[PDB]
């Protein structure tokens, strides 16, 4: 109910949507500033646009506020409950051995390419196409990797703002 | 040593910087990308150009990501450990329910008005000092307002990067 959303305090709207863009509440904080929504879609569109009209550090510095795949957080449970719902889905707390390791490697070399997290759209993709992607993504120049990887920013905060 | 601060990995330099913007890791994690640094001045300077470069919007969504001096999660005991240590300093924490209770509506008066809490710089302020400021502030117009509450952001970022150091 968008005119209960409208209605809201700033404290109760940041609690409520913080957590849409990973760690990064300052972005659900902002668009505050421009209510009352329509819908929901008018509340992605301004995050849309907010993302947009940060420089690229700004982009790069979203995906560092992300955690990786089957990462350190993943292994010792401190994910936010959006990360852990999104990562169990896509079969990272289920992951064998060799599974573990494979994804450390990958997600060590794509790092160190870009100098920022892989991000994908967990709930989007399962095990099998998270590899392939990120086998194929390290191939990109790094101009058009910024792009694809907020592609995804965007998408995991779609879901979740529909989560909510 | 900044040399030692320049070889950080990009999660151990979030892990470190993450806070000196209240609830703002992604600032710190936006500068990396500028690395290496000259010094704690070039690292200031890039985070003052970095809150600078956002529209309005993003200026008054920092600002909403700071607590409340004196507020709820001061009393719930959940505030950040540098924001806790900052409104202990500046005297929240010792205040009688009479004193809670009278924080309450100056903050609450100031961001009905704003719409984004008080900030102010509570290293350099004490318990009378920040009930002026509020009172006078309360006055000020809206665009003005702004660019004061985010210097007062960039003081306290300024003297949280100085602890750690
Ligand atoms: N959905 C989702 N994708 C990710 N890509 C990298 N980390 C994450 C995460 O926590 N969630
Ligand atoms: N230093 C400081 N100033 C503030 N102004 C409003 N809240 C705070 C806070 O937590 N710390």
């Amino acid at each position: 109910d968008i005119n209960v959303v409208n209605a809201l305090a700033y404290e109760d709207f940041v609690k409520l949507f913080g957590n849409v863009v990973e760690k990064c509440p300052l972005i659900s904080a902002a668009i505050w500033s421009y209510r009352p929504f329509k819908d929901l879609a008018d509340i992605e569109a301004r995050i849309s646009e907010f993302i947009h009209s940060l420089p690229d550090s700004g982009k790069e510095g979203i995906l560092r506020c992300h955690p990786d795949l089957a990462g350190r957080d993943l292994q010792s449970g401190t994910l936010t409950p959006e990360s852990q719902e999104e990562q169990s889905q896509a079969g990272m707390t289920t992951l064998d051995s060799a599974e573990i390791v494979h994804m450390y490697r990958l997600n060590s070399e794509y790092k160190e390419r870009f100098g920022f997290p892989f991000v994908i759209c967990a709930r989007l993709n399962n095990k099998a196409d998270i590899v392939r992607q990120l086998s194929e993504r390290l191939k990109n120049r790094r101009t058009a990797e910024l792009e694809c990887a907020i592609e995804e920013v965007k998408k995991i905060c779609s879901l979740r703002l529909h989560s909510i």
